[PDB]
DNA sequence: GGCCAGATCTGCCGCGGAT
DNA sequence: ATCCGCGGCAGATCTGGCC
């Protein structure tokens, strides 16, 4: 796409009235509390996104109605898009008609890199299983079906099953109904999304990064369940299935949630997001926008100039920070209010 | 007091030999990956702290036999601390004679500043009572006497309530001593730590910092035990007490988790960390060691020029990061060793 | 060698926003 | 009015430290 206007009314410390992005990269500059990360924010929930916060406190002090308008211009045609926060929830108006979020979700959309994106690759089990699936859903709507229907079996078996015991046969049938399609599906994804990431990661750096998925039931889900009967039966819980697998980011063959660094996992958290911004532009045919907020920080001279000139080849970009990129149109943000010369 | 000297072998990426810090205000100048943050943990452990990593991944790749040496200088007079971290374990020796280590949590010690230290400003709600508990227990032991039986009177409690019913007053007037006694403790502390993190955190910054304690058994533990008793029946757990207080940290009158931003998180956790430095200094007689970890990494003039007028003024502090401060003695890291000039 | 502290992990219940 | 995705809380297994 092509973002053309952007225009708001009363959202968190906002004051502006219009603003219009050029083509290609571009900056904005400030100092603490200024509101850099409002404006990105506002731009990625203009386009159909989503936020940590909630929609209580993404109005004015005071007030109760917020208001974003966003114009868009693709191959397709042009596109207004409406939205107005308050008590009741969102309000859309594609062109100009009410209509339900989920409607956006073919448009290519936008995405942004924030700081709590590293929290992802050096954090706990859960969270890193909890990403790779967010990650496949935004692909596929059939995977989000079968991991809901998985869970309520899930849930029913293992309550059965603490009751001492039961005909619990035909839960069981359902279980590895459904976790076949599961595995199947994270294997043909990983399959595809391991060479880009490889190859996007070895031009912002020297080091190799790769994947790996550590499958407890690979041979067969009903097979795994037949083999494990006692075990199960004393702990009282199901021990095996697609819910207990493992996701590790290796650096050098070794897993990066024990020994990376900080501006090394940072590179890996970026390249993750610009792996996944390139997929898309071949799934939808049109690339989406990117937004990157702190773009330079936590880095050194050399990354930097890698990250730059990375993010020139790209048709449209905007990255925020306390420092200006040289080269680059700049903007700034005082108290709110954004002004180009 | 006074670090004189410290040595190692095979911690680590580190291959230095000896490192020496003069007295006053120091810094470590380092590109990505050059073993600063490796420098700043191997003296906090060797000093007598807690490390979050684990005992194993401590080694250099490829060996079993970590050393830790450093002699230090206290108003009564001098010491001697070895360290060696192998299968076994940690094992302590101190001027050549071998002791626990709980013998050190009398000694003063060190203070380490690090980016995980700002998930308890912006944590869920569990992380921010953790924290404080963690902080309170590093005053007193009587904290975690109490805490540990209150928790395993609470457990039994429980147990004994999930399964019918029996007579339960035997059990209520025991958690209730340990009950009143912590919440005790806790507004005592509260009531002077308050006036010295605002005074702190004035030289920082702008706004105002406060703290706010909700307690569910204020009155008394015995009286809300009594009031909710159909709700504890019919729920089935104990819905009143300690374990279930709020803490929270204000800005200006607003909660920092959701109204804050970057640079005001990071200013609120090291003054967080300065005040709890200046309490323990005043609690001991010798204010404890500071190491700081990327000082000014988010933040724009202003601030950091204030952080750093405000640590000129202490008896031994060190300071790492990318860039240098102007005006103090630098020393530079290349491949794992240090070279000063 | 043995057993108590204590932080980490996994499943269950109730709440908040969309269709 | 109802399903969806989620934040908060309690409980059990593990490894390492002290006797
Ligand atoms: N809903 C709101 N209404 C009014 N003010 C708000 C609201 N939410 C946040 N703020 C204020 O906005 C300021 C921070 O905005 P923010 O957009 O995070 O600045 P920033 O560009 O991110 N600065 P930085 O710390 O470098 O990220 C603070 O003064 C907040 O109190
Ligand atoms: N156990 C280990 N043995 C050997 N090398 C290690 C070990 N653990 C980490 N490293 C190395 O240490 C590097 C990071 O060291 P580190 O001390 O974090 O540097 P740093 O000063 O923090 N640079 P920065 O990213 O800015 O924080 C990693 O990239 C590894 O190459
Ligand atoms: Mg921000
Ligand atoms: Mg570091």
């Amino acid at each position: 796409m092509r973002l053309l206007l952007f225009r708001q009314r009363n959202f968190r410390n906002l004051a502006l009235e219009a603003y219009r992005p050029p083509p290609g990269l571009s900056a904005l500059v400030g100092a603490n509390a200024q509101g850099k990360t409002s404006l990105l924010l506002g731009i990625h929930l203009a386009l159909g996104g989503e936020v940590p916060l909630g929609l209580a406190d993404l109005v004015r002090f005071g007030e109760e109605e917020a208001w974003l308008h966003a114009e868009v211009e693709t191959e397709l045609g042009a596109y207004r898009l409406e939205h107005r926060l308050g008590p009741g929830g969102r309000e859309v108006l594609l062109n100009g008609k009410r209509v339900s979020l989920r409607t956006l979700w073919e448009l290519p959309g936008s995405v942004l890199v924030s700081p709590l994106d590293l929290e992802a690759v050096l954090g706990p089990k859960e969270e890193r299983r909890a990403y790779l699936d967010r990650l496949i859903a935004r692909f596929s709507r059939r995977y989000a079906a079968l991991l809901s229907a998985y869970e309520k079996a899930l849930r029913q078996r293992n309550a059965l099953l603490k009751a001492g015991g039961e005909g619990l046969s035909a839960w069981d049938r359902e279980l590895a109904r459904y976790g076949d399609e599961i595995v199947a599906l994270r294997r043909r994804f990983l399959r595809r999304f391991a060479p880009i990431l490889r190859e996007v990661h070895a031009a912002l750096a020297a080091k190799e990064a790769g994947l790996r998925l550590e499958e407890t039931a690979g041979e067969g889900v009903l097979r795994a369940l037949e083999a494990s009967r006692a075990e199960e039966r004393e702990r009282g819980q199901t021990l095996v299935g697609p819910h207990r697998d493992d996701l590790v980011f290796l650096l050098e063959g070794r897993p990066a949630h024990r020994f990376a660094s900080r501006g090394e996992a940072k590179t890996l958290a970026l390249a993750l997001r610009l792996a996944e911004h390139r997929l898309l532009g071949e799934h939808h045919g049109e690339p989406p926008l990117l937004l990157v907020d702190e773009w330079g920080e936590e880095l050194d001279e050399a990354r930097r100039r890698a990250v730059l000139a990375y993010a020139q080849a790209l048709p449209q970009a905007i990255l925020a920070g306390l420092e200006a990129p040289p080269g680059v149109p700049v903007c700034s943000v005082v108290r709110g209010v954004v002004l180009c010369p």
